[PDB]
């Protein structure tokens, strides 16, 4: 059976239970490999391998975690595409339509008490705010270390912790700033001040299915089944699924059955 691989966070299972049911709806067997821990660092080479057959990645983490390539080139599709066939055998099938890119967050007060709008602004009160991220977000090029060289932050703290308690660190209060995701659920949740990355560093994250072409060799009816999403979940529409799952308290598994019935799939 071809195996589905996600991230280690809600939008991630959204998407995976999307695939798996699709692929499933066409008699296609599936095993889930949910919540791989550290996300794309331990993805990408069972994917490689044959270990994971498919997952969903972002254009601009591919753009720098894997194809090496340096930030100031903006992230160019087809290119990822064309370095992914030769040098790793794997397929972008598509973009799904929404682009989840990385922000920062503070609280609303302390925006308002510090005249904070942009992440320079972070930056210079940085003092007197605790920083806190995932794991990889101290390890990425495209995260912190480039957060770094751009802004020269000087965060009185950093916290390094499991993806999933992010938001959580934040609402016991021992970070009081943390890097967020644009779709996150929680920034509504928390009313949350996200800033405006006024130097434009974060380049673009667009969703996308990447499946071994091993598996669409021997599964064509998986692409064209896997192709019927391409451009069927702007921001908007990833957004509310997340908000179904994290504030609905709906399970991944009946957002996504939902979601395919309302896209007729
Ligand atoms: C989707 N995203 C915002 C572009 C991040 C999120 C993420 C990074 N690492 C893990 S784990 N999750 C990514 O996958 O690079």
């Amino acid at each position: 059976p071809l195996v589905v691989a996600t991230k280690p966070s809600s939008e991630q299972y959204i998407l995976g239970e999307i695939l798996s049911l699709l692929l499933e709806k066409h008699h296609i067997p599936i095993k889930r490999a949910f919540g791989i821990g550290g996300g794309t660092m331990n993805i990408h080479p069972a994917l490689i391998r044959g270990d994971f057959d498919l997952y969903v990645e972002y254009t601009g983490t591919a753009w720098v975690n894997t194809l090496k390539n340096p930030l100031t080139q903006k992230v160019d599709f087809e290119t990822i595409k064309k370095r992914y066939e030769k040098e790793f055998n794997l397929l972008w099938v598509g973009l799904l339509g929404f682009n989840n890119t990385y922000s920062l967050a503070i609280s609303k007060e302390d925006a308002q008490k510090y005249a904070i709008e942009t992440f320079s602004d972070l930056a210079f009160h940085s003092p007197n705010f605790d920083f806190g991220a995932e794991f990889d977000f101290f390890e990425r090029e495209d995260a912190f270390k480039g957060l770094m060289k751009a802004y020269r932050f000087h965060f009185r703290s950093l916290h390094e912790m499991d993806i999933n308690l992010r938001y959580k660190s934040f609402e016991s209060h021992k970070i009081n700033a943390l890097d967020v995701f644009t779709t996150d659920a929680q920034i509504k949740e928390l009313d949350l001040k996200v800033l405006k990355d006024d130097k434009g560093f974060f380049p673009n994250y667009q969703a996308g299915i990447v499946i071994r072409k091993e598996t669409i060799k021997k599964y064509p009816e998986a692409l064209k089944i896997l192709e019927k999403l391409d451009s069927k979940i702007n921001d908007e529409t990833m957004q509310d699924l997340n908000y179904q799952v994290e504030v609905l308290k709906k399970s991944p598994k009946i957002v996504a059955k939902d979601f395919l019935e309302r896209l007729g799939l």
